[PDB]
RNA sequence: CUUAGU
């Protein structure tokens, strides 16, 4: 408390019956030299630091913002010896990975576009209890370290963990609290004019929801997943004001922007120089809506405006090439916001092509293959003794995982040569939100005492394969004999936002429009504003993702898209069930 | 259903022992990748190969870039995997040589010259505990390739015979093995009608020499020619299953997209170099002395690079790569007609041969092993039975009581290279040399150990796997192990090509053949079809054979595999007179029993 | 039969280390009979029963983007050279081991700048591990052997290195000590140097005192202290001297196995022209700009010196701004140097034995078993140690005689540290010789296992650094400890010192001596490693030394300056101690949350 | 581009 040591800046979450939880960012007095360093307490025991470091020199020859973040769950924080044959952390966990993908998502937005120097981001977990997470604490800190440090960071960003306890939505829960639960959610978000808005969702029912709502408790609706969304505003506003807002935190410092280069692709001449002679030419390219005849068009164009630019701008083909995708981004958001028309010729109700198939590989316990028009996955499902369920060791508090989901996307899924080897971070994150989605339907372990392992092999890909990956794992356990609870199936939702000048209504006024459309498309990913993956029984929803960047949404649009979600779910359900309506008999490994 | 499978069969005959299926499906699974086919046998074995390639070439590497990955999945043995983290990470052993099996003959059949990077996915989904699966990874990489679209010379097909009383069945299970003598896998393609073998990888199995004495033949180079001969039906049959109708267009695949290709020497440096650097080639040829020939060899090809950089600017590499050609084109010529080896030996002459025993200090077994600059420290060490190594993958081996280790460290040809895991060559050649060795292993009931056999190649020349053999059963009987009978090795190897004279009013283009033995880094640069013998004064044990010919007859092949086993007769000879019986076990080496 | 005998290019040379009453060795270097292949190839033999391998070998084309010298040394341990197979699932010889790691490391820290400067050939030295008694120790061998092969390659590698290790028994000082004997001593010293004029050029030393320096100390023998450090320092120079001969006798351009040397490209980076006119036209200024003394004002001056000579020199010599900046630096270390010998001023602002800004905190991690936070000068380390029950100790195997470490210490240096970017994964080879070294530290003042029965893992992660961090790390896991309440038998702290030593010409007689004077100076900085002739490190308790690492470049410095730099160490050793014990200076009770065994 | 929680 010298100096520099007494920004201490402190946070309550006030949950009622439930206690308060005092988050509490304190900076200046460890690691000096990082640009970004903040010490994060939790209830005064989970304490972790977050050092934010940028790269002293540019970086060019890199395409894509490098942000790295990478969190370090040091095994003393939980006062044991590190289990490894070597006696030191290794590797990252499945945890571990899962933490620093929930921070990289909303915070990575929150960057400038064209910021083109390495910005690192290492969260050391120091001290934790064994009763309490730090996944969401990880991205408080984060954020807070990167607001101090000076970047170009956008609104500190923050996160809050919001369970259904008997009806009220408790935030930053303990373990024992979040065990009674029936949906644990994480939502990160930020201020923009004095209200919040969401950033990301990650919400996984709990493994007892079936249980909890045949004694009593309620189903998570989707009326209640966004009634929860309009639950945690208050605990993100509150944990935002303690970064900068009032003299806190990055507030005490105060930390104006400092300088920073930035690569834009189209800064005012190529830019000028494409919309002025290719605006005109998009006027009906997108008419048939078929990989045969539609696309016989725009790319005609496209290699005709190439060949013809090429006289003033020498060696900036990829500035001119940027600068057409983003016109003709731009353009077909209009033709959906205009026409409400598709880029794929499809309505924004309209389900790809369907087909399910069960018991595919022979010798297997359980096979199936889940097609969605260019998307398939096969998944297969294995069963053997309970001793060779997972043995996890590390900071969490689970200690045996009896169901392993892995996801393979082998670089043939989209068509193009890669390296066949261990999965990226990617991956492990869309094997763990299957993994979510499936856990709260499967049997307990006394009533199917059998370890369950799922590999869902991507054979083909056409972007959110996660979702197909869901419904054929499912697909799969049905066929292997497992007593499911209810079938689950899952689906990627677009939802493209924009402010359109309308001229009927009184005069030329701008007017802001949502359209939301179903099953989005590899490149219909990048042609929205808010992309949320929805999976769940025909009861409730097990499994919600959602990223985004929009300055907020009104609860009935949103309440209207989980509505669409839920329908298209249910068609996607029967489509299941019409194919497999019984667990099938056993396989012959099955012991008697 | 369903309309378009487009399924193929095709039939494996074995007499007896019971007829096989094959079956083809293409259409329905990874429909994105550029070729996919899914391969069944037997109706319970089921793998999907996939092959895709780069929509752009790879301009900046110096060599065709094809990788073959398979992955055997661990659910199709219907287990899940006993690693710590339940998910197949590394590939096993098995993997990689079912990778070394696919790709050996698989990559010489694109196009001279080809950058574009291909790579095929090898998927293990189902697979019945008894059968195997690299064979039928290989026709299935065959197939999708072939579906692919892509500038392959043909379709590929294998299959694995096994020698059982005398007939040679085809696609053996594992407990049909155990009643064999001889393993087979053989890979070829039809050229008019006739198969053209391209590759053969050959074992004897662990039960030969129980086998052998019990009634059975030995598997004497004739033995493993008329088995070369047996296999070939069956890879007419599934090569014309591969193809089937015109199928890539007609059946399943794409509208052919070209690929560019990117040669060393097109057609300006070499008709410069060949019109200019051709008669001081032949005097440097033919002055008789080896260590002369660096002096005039060398000075040639620095005189040319300088006289030739004039017209040509940039073009050093090309340059070079002409002039190396001429080099390969006058030595097989000299090979052909004056009948000379560039080592200044006879085609059956075996190069500076020794070797020591019990060199090394406080091992259980060591040996060393000297073939002109080719030279092997073996050693092997003796420990408890426990310590086997206990393999679990879909390969229904269990256990590893005898484990071959191939270290090659950079240091052994001067290279700089990197110190770590081993490659997939070292791991190829160890699997050779322990494929060699397991034959003539003392029983585990009269001999309970697990035996840990360290190949550390010292210097190299090329072609160590052999050498590497010879030292491993040196070691192996200074160690105290009761060898059945020494084996050792050699790197066989010929070169084919036509001669034309105007004795006989020109047109007489008669096709030759020379086998030369002790082949080194170059005369694998220069003999056409180059393999590996290993075995016993009895019968052959390890028998590799890589090759592009359209075509050999039973003549050269009898021929080169008698000298090879006179050269595995007189290696074993002096191996004799190096040391001849199982001495006594080493003191530090501990006893059971 | 054996080796036919000889009679071929198979060059044999011994050396016998007169021991005298504890026994006699022998080290036998043998050439030209295995690993002909590579440039030089060398197996030495100790005792006639530990057999090593040693080869050396060298691009042929230099690698142009390195900008340094790419020198790599791998220890192939084999597993067979103990007799037994690896206990690894795949029975193979997986990642390098630690101790592996160290003996690289140990090989490295001499032959590195015996090499000629601005080499770009990549060298890579490979020493195999074939045989191994299973109660000695041979990394000392394997310097040996790599020295002896890389002379034998005919490599730009200039003088022959010799490597002892000397151990004091009951006052005697031992040359390659048996396991059993290095248990019996109570100080190890693993020295290595060269012949420069008939006599050694000492050139690297790891000191370590044993595990039970304290009973053997109590029992009578003489305590390691400073003055007993620099006996054992001359005691070793008689070993280096005959191991040095002996690959000596390996005569080049004699017949012998020493080879002709072929033309070897050097890459300089200030070569003759850059540099005379950065020293011509850049002297006087950036003489005067050290006369201020204010550290702000050395980067407001340093920042528009880069930014101004480069333009003012960017007409003439173009293309080449990183060899003026070279040349810059070059200029600027020069001129501190000659401060430092003429008027003992440093770069900090500080005098020559000016300790830094100390601070101790103790407890700082909460509801960690112990947790510690030492903060000198701008270095701050954190140290979290944890007690757990013996079952989890390291059950290692390896050649050495170790089988179990107790006590684990593991130095971790994230890449926030020093303010740049990096990765957050494997440990590199700096790290582990830093664990190490905080490791050995702390041996031999831990509780035995009857009056502490758990094992100790020490996990100091490096929150800021300006280099030296490992005698940080030391006196860190010392608080730590303390904090932890384990019984320590004393207090130890490290401390990072420097020597710089140059020569004036004295004109006063009107004779002008070229004389060398040295200036030593304590608490070296991230910059004043780069200036200084030497660096060493001290780490000890209040009474002996427990810990030391010597890295010189000096053809041999007299005892004086060496006794003198020693107790220089002595007193920065005891006011850091002091200042810990003001910390924290008695085994306090455990938490809670340890186990109670 | 990299090698131990079997």
């Amino acid at each position: 408390e010298i100096d520099e040591g007494v920004f201490e800046t402190t946070a309550t979450i006030d949950n009622g019956s439930f206690g308060t939880r005092t988050i509490r960012f304190e900076t200046g007095r460890l690691a000096l030299q990082a640009a970004g360093a903040v010490v994060a307490y939790l209830d005064d025991d989970n304490m972790l630091l977050s050092a934010t470091t940028a790269s002293k020199n540019p970086k060019e020859h890199f395409d894509f913002f490098p942000l790295t973040v990478d969190v370090e769950e040091r095994m003393y924080a939980a006062g044991r010896i590190p289990g490894s044959f070597f006696r030191r952390e290794g590797r990252p966990s499945t945890d571990a990975i899962l933490t620093c993908r929930l921070i990289d998502r909303p915070l990575r937005p929150s960057f400038v576009d064209g910021l083109r120097n390495e910005i690192q981001i290492v969260v050391t977990i120091l001290s934790l209890d064994p009763g309490d997470l730090y996944d969401v604490l990880a991205i408080n800190a984060a954020s807070a370290s990167t607001q101090l440090g000076g970047l170009p960071f956008s609104g500190p960003i923050g996160g809050v963990r919001v369970a259904l306890i008997d009806g009220t939505w408790v935030g930053f829960p303990t373990v024992d609290q979040i065990e009674r639960a029936v949906f644990d959610m994480v939502v990160a978000g930020r201020i923009v004019e004095g209200d919040v808005a969401i950033m990301m969702v990650e919400a996984e029912a709990t493994e007892n929801v079936v249980e909890l709502v045949e004694g009593g408790a309620q189903a998570p609706t989707e009326s209640v997943v966004a009634a929860g969304l309009e639950a945690a505003k208050p605990f993100i506003a509150a944990l935002c004001t303690a970064q900068q807002e009032l003299a806190d935190a990055a507030g005490k410092s105060g930390k104006p922007t400092v300088d920073f280069p930035v690569f834009p692709d189209y800064g005012e001449d190529v830019y000028y120089s494409v919309s002025s002679v290719a605006t005109d030419e998009l006027a009906a390219a997108l008419t048939i809506g078929g990989k045969a005849e539609r696309d016989q068009r725009i790319d005609e164009i496209k290699t005709q405006v190439v060949q013809r630019l090429a006289d003033t701008y020498e060696g900036r083909e990829k500035e001119v090439g940027a600068a057409l995708r983003a016109l003709t981004k731009k353009l077909v958001r209009q033709r959906i916001l205009t026409d409400h028309f598709r880029i794929d010729g499809r309505g924004i109700t309209d389900i790809r092509a369907l087909s399910a198939e069960v018991a595919v590989v022979p010798r297997a316990h359980g096979s199936a293959l889940f097609e969605r028009g260019e998307t398939q996955i096969l998944g297969v499902t294995t069963l053997d003794m309970i001793k060779m369920a997972q043995q996890i060791d590390s900071l969490g508090p689970e200690t045996s995982k009896r169901y392993m989901h892995h996801y393979n996307f082998p670089p043939f899924s989209t068509g193009e040569t890669g390296r066949v080897g261990s999965p990226k971070r990617r991956e492990i994150g869309h094997g763990a939100l299957a993994e979510r989605a499936l856990v709260p339907v499967l049997p307990s372990v006394e009533e199917f005492p059998y370890a369950i392992r799922q590999v869902s092999e991507a054979l083909g890909s056409n972007g959110s394969t996660s979702m197909g990956s869901v419904c054929a794992s499912t697909l799969a356990l049905l066929n292997a004999g497992v007593p499911l609870k209810a079938p689950v199936a899952g689906i990627a939702m677009g939802l493209v936002s924009d402010d359109i000048q309308v001229e009927g209504a009184v005069d030329g006024v701008v007017e802001r429009r949502f359209v939301t459309l179903t099953d989005i498309l590899g490149a219909e990913d990048a042609f929205g504003d808010m992309d949320f993956k929805v999976a769940g029984t025909k009861d409730f929803v097990t499994a919600l993702q959602l990223d985004t960047k929009l300055d907020g949404i009104p609860s009935q649009v949103l309440a209207g898209a989980l509505e669409q979600a839920k329908d298209a779910r249910l068609t996607i359900l029967e489509v299941m069930a019409e194919a497999i309506d019984r667990p099938d008999e056993m396989s012959p490994y099955a012991p008697r």
